[PDB]
């Protein structure tokens, strides 16, 4: 099992993996989200490869004050093997390697399995409200 | 009134301002936060100057997927002038200019004023839980 940075050749496999992980949302064009990362900085956008195939990903990121993580997914047939953990742990190390002091992640207030996963990894709930404003609309 | 990017010469004036705005937190070394931004990309770290002095700031950011904003502060004697609004607006334009599709901001749960400011500026609530994990501690 090997964790590495996303490459242009992984483009379609990654999207298909997102489809299978139910990570796609109508308001976020996945082609656009990948192109944004490619143009901005691909280095924290990781994939997990097992026997040559991409079976997991995490779109990590850093803005100069806090790290982030979106599109965390592991293919259904490859779950319960510690891949998401491996992914998150590698991101955290890449983040620390460049001076990132903290990582923040937003999770659906509904998903308990994911909430639990983050808690076991040492993440704690922040007493804040998350607000947002769309700047460029996707289709 | 002029909004522009943070300059090294602004360092002590900004920290002093942050103290005056009660933005400092023990777990965040302000000097360290400024250096992180300088090393990563200073371009979205904006200051507002009036009559030659820095009277407002916003530490904007972009990670390749979402925009962010920290350290939003306006000197107490310069409030109710639209300075905070102008800082956020300019940050939004800079975000859009580089392709950022959306900005997110977490607000303390009980800060009614700030929550109201953002809603009034067109930011909507996300039904999500913010989780965080400290990666490098500041002393
Ligand atoms: C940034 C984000 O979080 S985006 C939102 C993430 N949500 C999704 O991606 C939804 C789709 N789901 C998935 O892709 C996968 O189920 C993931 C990413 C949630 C989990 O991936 P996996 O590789 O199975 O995780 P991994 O094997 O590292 O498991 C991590 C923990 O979750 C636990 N876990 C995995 N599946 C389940 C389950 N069905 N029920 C309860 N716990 C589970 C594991 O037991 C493990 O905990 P442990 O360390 O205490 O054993
Ligand atoms: C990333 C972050 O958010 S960091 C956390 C932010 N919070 C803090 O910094 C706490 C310290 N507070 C401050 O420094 C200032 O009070 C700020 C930055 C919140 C606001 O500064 P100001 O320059 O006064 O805000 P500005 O004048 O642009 O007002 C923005 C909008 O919110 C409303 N608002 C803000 N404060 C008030 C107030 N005391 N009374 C009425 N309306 C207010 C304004 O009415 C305005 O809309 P308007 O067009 O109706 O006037």
């Amino acid at each position: 099992m090997e964790i590495r940075v996303f490459r242009q050749e992984d483009f379609e496999e990654v999207i298909t993996l997102w489809e299978r992980c139910d990570l796609l949302r109508p308001w976020n064009d996945p082609e656009m989200d990948i192109e944004r990362k490619m143009n901005h900085d691909v280095s924290l956008f990781l994939v997990a490869e097992v026997n040559g195939d991409v079976v997991g990903t995490v779109m990590g990121g850093y803005d100069g004050h806090r790290g982030s993580a979106y599109y965390l997914g592991v293919h259904p047939e490859f779950r319960g093997r510690g891949i998401a953990n491996a992914l998150l742990n590698r991101l955290e190390k890449k983040l620390i390697a460049r001076g990132c002091p903290k990582i923040q992640i937003n999770v659906p207030e509904d998903n308990d399995m994911v909430l639990g996963m983050y808690e076991r990894l040492g993440y704690e709930h922040a007493d804040v409200l998350s607000l947002g404003k769309r700047l460029i609309e996707d289709e």
